């Protein structure tokens, strides 16, 4: 009769103590002018990726895309964010937000974007946003005037090479965003899994009070899973008359992940990802249902509450 | 007036520029014994070409059978048990694990690790007391915590390795005692000539040893620091042997060659050149100390004698 973890909360069954952070991972090498996977809702649609087995002939509706005003990308250096901000300012006169979707603790050491990485990038798994940000604040401050090892991950998601330096400057992403002329909003979402009801309730309350001309620049570490999930959510919220298929196809075709059904295939070492991919597919459909069934009364019922009374099925 | 005398060049380096940043894997535990394992009873081998020595020269082995010393790289607990068993076949006296490492090190879940800073100088400038306090604190702090242990690869930076939540922490003293060996620590900085403090400590220790004591010296690789102390011991115990014979024989049983040779390093290792030169001069100065002070029973320590008889570059 009693279910321990409902669909949409599978990650709650994992043990945080088994994925604690152990290294400052390099989030971006700063070689390119812009972060990776940079895209906006004003962009032209491209051919779908073969791995998703989609209909390349299909022409998704672009209804509402010109007025959507959102973008997404991977993590960035401060110089890259300034370049992003400049580009977005050519598209709007409203406030531009850096919507940081990363639960992992991260920041900038001597201007270098880094994150405290644990296995599966789950160093803050299970923490409330309050606890995750306290960890981040503590770790960043502790790095000042201290020697740190910053490294990119290579074979088997372990450090490979990198550099050692005695830190002279520490900055939070909020500071870097403000320096780039962007407003900042943080949603502490766990890497690789469906955002939690807490994450989404927070996002919806934030969305509700945005000025009509607000531009949302979403980002995560790679600019794929989490970034696309929130871009899809925003598209659905702002353009409720658009079909689920059109939303999923167009968010994929401008450069994001495809959040519909597809032949999931993983290497043996990544088999743990499989059920999380299936969970996101089911939850994307359930969020669409939430939008359709609650927009009429102006979303009086929060997503978390509605989901508990309308649980998703595997 | 000179700021730093010969033999103390490392004192000019800045400790803050070489602080520890990773738990380095000291030995992968694949072999039964530590690397560069050798004993004074071993046969002499041909010299290594890089030292440009006379391969036809046969040094005297006078005193080697009674010297009773050995050397090696760092080891896993199992490898040390293997070493202890081997050495017990050669003596009925106490067998000492003479740990020559200044860098903080120990065992996490039985894995030999050290807190590595650039040039392995994470404890540079610390007194032995401070180095050992750092070591105790860091080891204790790892218990029940997640750590990243990695071997060094390209450019002396971590490559691969493993991540684990530590369930057991031990100091090398505990591991040595569990293997049936006595333990003595000399906190010598990697890559440079041991300090007057290091050497005064070693000589006072040497003076306390019973006739049948066996000394197993080790450092990280079992090369620079290990050979320096093996050479010192050979000179102390066999003062009638020529400097050339001591240096050749300690090299030919498997150690570094501490005499003059044409030094050539990779460009990235050019900082080592003067430290190699310094060791050559200091080895000669230590030989002089032994020859001049053995007759009266070492009434005056090395540090004092060296201050009144400074070495010259
Ligand atoms: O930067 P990468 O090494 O390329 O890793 C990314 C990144 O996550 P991590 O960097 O922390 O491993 C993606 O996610 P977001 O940070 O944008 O949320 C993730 O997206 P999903 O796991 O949710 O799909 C993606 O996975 P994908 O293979 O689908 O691109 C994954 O790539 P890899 O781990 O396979 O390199
Ligand atoms: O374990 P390794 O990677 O082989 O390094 C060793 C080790 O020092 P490190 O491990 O910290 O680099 C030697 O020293 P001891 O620990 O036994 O004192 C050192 O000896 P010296 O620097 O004093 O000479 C030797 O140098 P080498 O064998 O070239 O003489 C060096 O080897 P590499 O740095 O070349 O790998
Ligand atoms: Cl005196």
């Amino acid at each position: 009769q009693t279910v321990t973890e409902p669909v949409g909360s599978y990650a709650r069954a994992e043990r945080p103590q088994d994925f604690e952070g152990f290294v400052w991972r390099l989030d971006n090498d700063g070689k390119e002018a812009l972060p990776r996977n940079f895209r906006t809702s004003a962009d032209a649609l491209r051919a779908p990726e073969k791995k998703f087995h989609l209909d390349a002939a299909y022409v998704p509706s672009r209804e509402g895309m010109d007025a959507l005003h959102i973008s997404g990308s991977s993590a960035f250096t401060p110089a890259q964010l300034k370049n992003v901000a400049a580009k977005l300012r050519e598209k709007t006169a409203g406030p531009i937000y850096d919507v940081d979707l990363r639960q992992e603790s991260h920041g900038y050491l001597d201007g270098i974007p880094v994150s405290w990485y644990g296995e599966r990038d789950w160093a803050n798994l299970g923490k409330s946003q309050h606890e995750a940000l306290a960890d981040e604040r503590h770790r960043l401050h502790a790095a000042l005037h201290k020697t740190v090892y910053i490294a990119p991950l290579g074979k088997h998601k372990l450090p490979e090479g990198g550099e050692v330096r005695r830190v002279q400057k520490v900055q939070t992403e909020q500071e870097v965003a403000e320096a780039a002329g962007m407003r900042y909003f943080r949603i502490a979402a766990t890497d690789h899994v469906w955002p939690t009801p807490e994450n989404i309730d927070r996002f919806l309350a934030f969305y509700r009070t945005l000025p009509q001309d607000a531009w949302l620049h979403f980002h995560s570490e790679a600019g794929v899973g989490r970034t696309t999930a929130f871009m899809v959510m925003t598209d659905m919220l702002k353009n409720p008359s658009v079909s689920l298929k059109d939303i999923l196809y167009r968010q994929h075709e401008i450069g994001g992940f495809y959040y519909g059904e597809f032949p999931i295939k993983t290497k043996d070492k990544d088999s743990w990802k499989t059920k999380y991919y299936r969970e996101k597919i089911v939850m994307i459909e359930q969020f669409y249902r939430y939008v359709q069934e609650n927009r009429a009364d102006g979303y009086q019922t929060p997503w978390s509450v509605w989901l508990k009374s309308h649980p998703a099925k595997a």
